[PDB]
């Protein structure tokens, strides 16, 4: 079917050579002289775009474009105008214009608009489809043989790309981009297995990790006299940073970087680190009232504050600072009202919970299922979380208050699939990635074990003495009711283990505009 | 602050008058000579917009393009270039740009570009802002005095457009609005409870309701020989239909009207309606092991046969995703039927569940949020794809639901007793103790076809944004369910309700 266009201009002759050069390009033009035909054809018809001159005996352009925008809202309008006057350019523009071309036109400059207007959508998604499969090869080159940590981070974050920029390109290529990143999950887990516990043990040489995290982005901007807001969203992968990434954009410029957490990749461990600059280990040897044993019943991340300052004690500063955890947006719109209080401190820390909450939220309610059922949703539902939450205007209040922003999480989550056998564990009952035992039942072909904790920083209980992980998408399943466990919990999001999405998380480093 | 421009040509000495003249609007421009120039410029600073040429010495600009989309996907890119040859129009739009203009290039023109890229967000907002103060006296007039049934429709459809019109602007002016929309809303519960039952009384004269539906928007079509898809999305308000359809204008157009669901504004009475075309007092003497929802398909067939009309015709309900996804793979198959009639459930928004309580109210805790979760669902669930695939096979589609949902705000007393239904906005019971001016109050369902077992049961109506609740723990409840989305009482949210008939593309 051709496309048609309406086309309102008093002096409609003058443009003959356009309609004659637009109706050769297989275009159908209807021409009107005035913005009342206009109104009267875009009632009674369903053009696919109007172009609309300004000056026409009668209502003017810009009133006709008002109306035609209230009966029509999704049809592109264009205007095409001699005027070069401001303030007639700004009332187009908040008139909700597609576009706005000043006389004389090319009429290549209108067969522009019309592809553009028109078809943007087609064109950009056979654009990407070429662009993937002509980088399919290469992708598969650039994870292959032995990778830097520095060409990790380019490869994930490349995958991550393509993953959303696919969301919007044919569905085979998704299959095709599933079975590349699942191939970066298997490559990155020998990676990781390989490295970790020579990770631990050697802290020069290391990848930054979470007990590196303050003093490797956080000290050196306080040391040069800018003040921070550490914000950290529990559970924030890569690509949910890159889904609200264009939101924070018109607030701040960006330093963008990933680092590495610590196994298990989950609150106890990788946030307290975060917040003592230890490894979990060494929080319970040095501050034994800190650490709070995985067999407790009280909470394990209710001592970040005093661990924050005993960090800048150990490094010897006397940074001032506040530290707020939030887990509703009400609690957060208390914090909001009282955010600009919070001048005085070098260093304010702001935890957010609430998308950790929503991520387990995907195992047991059913309003999560349905509105994050695949990795897209979860996306798009985390954007819209961030933007009406208080966390926008959170993010928003910060930067007219002159602060940098240090935006990063302690882990991130997986979408599980295969269940992997275990038996026996304790107080790690809740947990899917990772177990902590001693006469755990396992096939060691299917897990990293790690048999000596104490070498890779983590304590335990004398009732316990090792660790396991699942790596991949893998999730750990008991017997007793494997065939319902297996069910209720495939396609969940899941974090403790070994991946990419788990382990190699964002921080972000801003500057308000 | 300056608006900052890159601006990468290898002519670039040819526009300095350019340069100059956007210098003297305040921009600041630095200008580079080739596509790695650009690449690099990018890479190390935070320009506002980027203009690019294509030819240019080194690589191309369509090249520079794509690295630059990739190191900064949120700045704007303008191409400017000489070329006219449609394929470099059509990578140029592929490859994300935001505007393309052909030289010899206007001044002026380049002005435009600026502001509409990065300012048209705020100027848009200050022209609503504008527009709104304008309007105001003239839509408080709108409301006053006696509304016709197409009068009421006019108006709520303006309310809703400038609600989410304002949601991108000025926060006080969407309060303003609210007072409006609170004043219509007592309004049209005056409308309601004036008017009720002489419409139950009178289906030759009354506006279109539930047990109508059929029969005005769906039958006309299929005995012209048009085959029909009769989507039904359970709970969907006419703010929600306005959020989801550019989203539909891709492959429909439209004709937008509403209906008046019955009371209560709840799918057991309003959704079982629609399909049998009666009202709930004959359902349940005709269909008594089907009443609640749990296969309606016997009722759309008496309704036919009822009509004398011969209709092939399907029926499906899409509770969760599983069973969206095979509908879907499957929905050619449907083809074989004048009328498919599918059901779409939205999210439960009156889940108890402490998890699904907790999250409703982070994600949905007011109507933007609200609308947002929406527009998400509908994009990434199974239901933007069946839409999708609905239209290439050249079905009508009538786009409908049973009731909206409001978000209540003041309590109202209520003593019943332990049997007491749960819903926030309307009870039925022989033993209620309320307030009557508080309520529209039915003293006999029997009398408004709803059905009952005591002489001594009434049905009572919340209006407007208002919620029942009991004495015992009644601070606790007022505070839980303040704020929260609820529906079976009387307001224009859950009872105006859209119907939409859609021709593909
Ligand atoms: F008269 Be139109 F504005 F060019
Ligand atoms: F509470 Be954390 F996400 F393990
Ligand atoms: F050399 Be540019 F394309 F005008
Ligand atoms: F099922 Be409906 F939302 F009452
Ligand atoms: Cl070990
Ligand atoms: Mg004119
Ligand atoms: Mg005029
Ligand atoms: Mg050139
Ligand atoms: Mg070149
Ligand atoms: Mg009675
Ligand atoms: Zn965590
Ligand atoms: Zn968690």
């Amino acid at each position: 079917r051709p496309y048609t266009v309406l086309w309102a201009d008093d002096e409609i002759d003058l443009l003959k050579p356009h309609i004659l050069f637009l109706e050769q390009k297989g275009y159908q033009v209807t021409p009107v002289l005035s913005g009342n035909d206009a109104i009267e054809a875009v009632q009674n018809n369903d053009f696919d775009i109007v172009f609309l001159d300004e000056n026409m005996p009668g209502i003017g352009g810009l009133d006709a474009l008002q109306k035609i925008k209230e009966l029509k809202p999704y049809t592109p309008v264009v205007m095409i105008t001699k005027s070069e006057e401001e303030h007639i350019m700004t009332q187009a523009i908040g008139g909700k214009i597609a576009d706005y071309l000043i006389k004389p036109v090319n009429p290549n400059q209108l067969l522009l608009s019309l592809k553009k207007n028109l078809q943007q959508h087609s064109i950009i998604s056979e654009t990407t489809n070429t662009n993937y499969r002509q980088e399919f090869v290469q992708l598969g080159t650039q994870m292959s043989g032995k990778l830097s940590f520095e060409e990790w981070k380019e490869l994930y974050r490349r995958i991550v790309f393509w993953e959303i920029e696919l969301e919007q390109a044919d569905r085979q290529m998704g299959e095709l981009l599933e079975m590349q990143k699942q191939e970066a999950n298997r490559l990155f887990a020998r990676f990781v297995t390989q490295n970790y516990r020579e990770w631990i043990a050697k802290p020069d040489t290391r990848p930054t990790m979470s007990p590196d995290l303050f003093k490797q982005k956080v000290f050196p901007l306080l040391d040069n006299g800018e003040k921070v807001f550490f914000i950290l969203i529990d559970n924030f992968r890569q690509d949910q940073w890159e889904s609200v990434k264009s939101m924070l954009s018109e607030f701040y410029t960006f330093e963008e970087d990933m680092y590495l957490s610590i196994l298990p990749t989950a609150t106890q461990y990788a946030r307290n680190a975060i917040f003592s600059g230890l490894m979990p280990l060494q929080i319970e040897k040095m501050f034994p009232d800190l650490w709070v044993d995985e067999e407790s019943e009280e909470g394990k991340n209710l001592n970040e504050e005093p661990m924050i300052r005993t960090l800048i004690e150990r490094y010897r500063k006397h940074y001032s600072f506040s530290y707020n955890k939030v887990y509703e947006t009400k609690f957060g719109e208390r914090l909001l009202g009282q955010i600009r209080s919070l001048s005085q401190n070098q260093l304010n820390v702001i935890v957010l919970n609430f998308v950790d909450m929503m991520s387990h939220a995907r195992t047991d309610s059913k309003m999560i299922r349905e509105l994050a059922s695949n990795e897209a949703a979860y996306r798009s539902l985390t954007k819209s979380w961030f933007k009406h939450s208080t966390t926008y205007n959170l993010f928003r209040s910060i930067a007219e208050m002159g602060y940098k922003v240090v935006l990063t999480t302690d882990h991130g989550t997986i979408q599980v699939k295969n269940p992997v056998k275990v038996i026996g564990d304790r107080s790690t009952n809740t947990n899917l990635r990772y177990k902590i035992g001693k006469n755990l039942d396992y096939n060691p072909k299917e897990v990293f074990e790690i048999k000596d904790p104490a070498s890779v920083g983590l304590p335990h209980n004398n009732l316990s003495d090792k660790f396991i992980f699942t790596k991949e998408d893998d999730f750990f399943a008991y017997p007793n009711n494997y065939n319902y466990y297996v069910q209720y919990y495939r396609n969940t999001f899941q974090h403790g283990g070994i991946s990419l999405e788990e382990m190699l998380v964002p921080v972000i480093t801003m500057q308000p505009k």
